[PDB]
This record gives C-alpha cells, sequence and structure tokens, in this order.
C-alpha cells in the first residue's frame, strides 16, 4: 500500500457510506454541509451564469454522486459519467433508474432548484438529468486513455470534483492525469476541477483514504504546465470536520485547453 491503491477503492470504498457521511445535506450547519453548499454555488455560477455550455461533458471520478451534475445538465445535452470503482457506478446507476433504494438527493436537488430561479421543480430537475446522462463508463485518470478503448467525440467539458487529489499518489502522476484528461477535450475546451487543498487524507466512516496534499501554487503550476489557460481560480478557506479530513479549504477553477 502506502497511498491508497487502485484496488483498495475496488474493495474498501463503500458508496452508500460515503454518501451518508458527506452528502446527506442536513439542516445543521455542518462543515460537510457548508462545503457542499459552496461547491453548489460555484457549479451554478459556472454552468448557469458563465459561458460554459456545449454538446458533451465527461464527469471524471464521479464516484457515486450526482450533485456536481445538477447545473451542468442545463448546459449540456450529453453527459457521460465515469469512475474507477465499479461499485460506485453501480450506486449511481441505481439513482438513474430512480430506484426506491437509491440515495435520496432531494435536499440537494431542492437547494439547486432555488439557486437557479426556482423555475423548475425537483421532479423536473431530476428527470432532466436522467435524460442527459447517456452512459456510465469505467475510467482511470492514470492512463493515457482514461476511458480505455471507448469511442467518444472530443468533449466540450471535462469536469472533476474531489477526484484527482485522491487518485494521484504524487505530483508527476497528477500532471499526467491532467494531460490524459486533456486528451478527451477539444482545444478551447473547458477543464473544471474542484478539489481539496493541502489534504493528506479523508475518512469514510472507519476506513481512511490517502490524498495528495497540494497547494494552490502547485495545482496552478501543474495545470498551466500541462496545457491549459486558467479563466478563474477560487480558494475558500472552509474545511471538513477534523474527523472527516485534514484539508485546508478547497479550490475550484475553470481552465481552457490550449488550441
Ligand atoms: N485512478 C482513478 N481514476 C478514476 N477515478 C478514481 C481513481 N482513483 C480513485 N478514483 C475515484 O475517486 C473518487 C474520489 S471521491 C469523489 C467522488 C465524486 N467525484 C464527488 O464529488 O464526491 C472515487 O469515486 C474513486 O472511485
Ligand atoms: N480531496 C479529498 O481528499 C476528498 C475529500 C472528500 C471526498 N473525496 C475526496
Amino acid at each position: 500500500s502506502g497511498f491508497t491503491s487502485k484496488d483498495t477503492y475496488l474493495s474498501h470504498f463503500n458508496p452508500r457510506d460515503y454518501l451518508e457521511k458527506y452528502y446527506k445535506f442536513g439542516s445543521r450547519h455542518s462543515a460537510e454541509s457548508q462545503i457542499l453548499k459552496h461547491l453548489l454555488k460555484n457549479l451554478f455560477k459556472i454552468f448557469c451564469l458563465d459561458g460554459v455550455k456545449g454538446d458533451l461533458l465527461i464527469d471524471i471520478g464521479s464516484g457515486p454522486t450526482i450533485y456536481q451534475l445538477l447545473s451542468a445538465c442545463e448546459s449540456f445535452k450529453e453527459i457521460v459519467v465515469t469512475d474507477y470503482s465499479d461499485q460506485n457506478l453501480q450506486e449511481l446507476e441505481k439513482w438513474l433508474k430512480a430506484a426506491p433504494a437509491a440515495f435520496d438527493w432531494s435536499p440537494v436537488v431542492t437547494y439547486v432548484c432555488d439557486l437557479e430561479g426556482n423555475r423548475v421543480k425537483g421532479p423536473e430537475k431530476e428527470e432532466k438529468l436522467r435524460q442527459a446522462v447517456k452512459q456510465v463508463l469505467k475510467c482511470d485518470v492514470t492512463q493515457s486513455q482514461p476511458l480505455g478503448a471507448v469511442p467518444l467525440p472530443p468533449a466540450d467539458c471535462v469536469l472533476s470534483t474531489l477526484c484527482l487529489d485522491a487518485a494521484c499518489p504524487d505530483l508527476p502522476t497528477y500532471c499526467r492525469a491532467l494531460r490524459n484528461l486533456g486528451s478527451l477535450l477539444k482545444p478551447g475546451g473547458f477543464l473544471v476541477i474542484m478539489d481539496a487543498l493541502k489534504s493528506s487524507y479523508y475518512m469514510i466512516g472507519e476506513q481512511k483514504f490517502s490524498s495528495l496534499p497540494l497547494g494552490r501554487e502547485a495545482v496552478e503550476a501543474a495545470v498551466k504546465e500541462a496545457g491549459y489557460t486558467i479563466e478563474w481560480f477560487e480558494v475558500i478557506s472552509q474545511s471538513y470536520s477534523s474527523t472527516m479530513a485534514n484539508n485546508e479549504g478547497l479550490f475550484s477553477l475553470v481552465a481552457r485547453k490550449l488550441s
């Protein structure tokens, strides 16, 4: 081991656990909820207020979540979700069929439906997404071909939340990650990434997963220095509960692939 290996994810990552610990979106102002609320506002600002639209968006390291895709789905016609953990894909798929024993995302869904103008209702927001999500593929950011042999058109947007820091055991592995992800996008295409800053781990209940503790300095470096212009970059100091993670806040950026 050392830094959580690929198949520690295959074997110890519990989708349902994860969701409960991070995504229950309680009415009590928990660190996990403050952070979630912010990822939300940002994703709204990016996909509904800015000029981030397109035909195709690949969401990388989706894991078992969809919150990151509630706004994007008012901007893209085709949404391909991906993850390295087959059992996370299984949990997402549960939600896409809208099965009764799927995690309940409506507090979240609700939160978004306001941000956006309360124009549409939960039910209609959820349907809209289900129809966007066209495929659910296996992926690996540490491979020059993250979706393997699967044929997809050059994407307009690659997006990733709380993934690259987790999958990348070191800096070089990260920058290659970024480069490999760049191979899925057309030039002038958008890279949206949201991760934790200076995070060395995070806990899913009892089990602990590694994490490359990156500064804003190094992240910006490895992105410019990996083929992208940065449209904006935001840092929030707000962290996860100490029991949860050792992060120092979280960044999010929007980057353009050089032509
Ligand atoms: N090499 C790799 N390639 C792709 N995904 C990986 C990976 N290593 C770990 N992962 C995925 O990293 C994710 C980190 S948790 C984040 C899940 C989701 N993107 C969210 O915003 O909450 C998990 O889904 C795990 O399956
Ligand atoms: N960046 C991380 O270490 C992280 C935090 C929360 C969930 N998943 C990954």
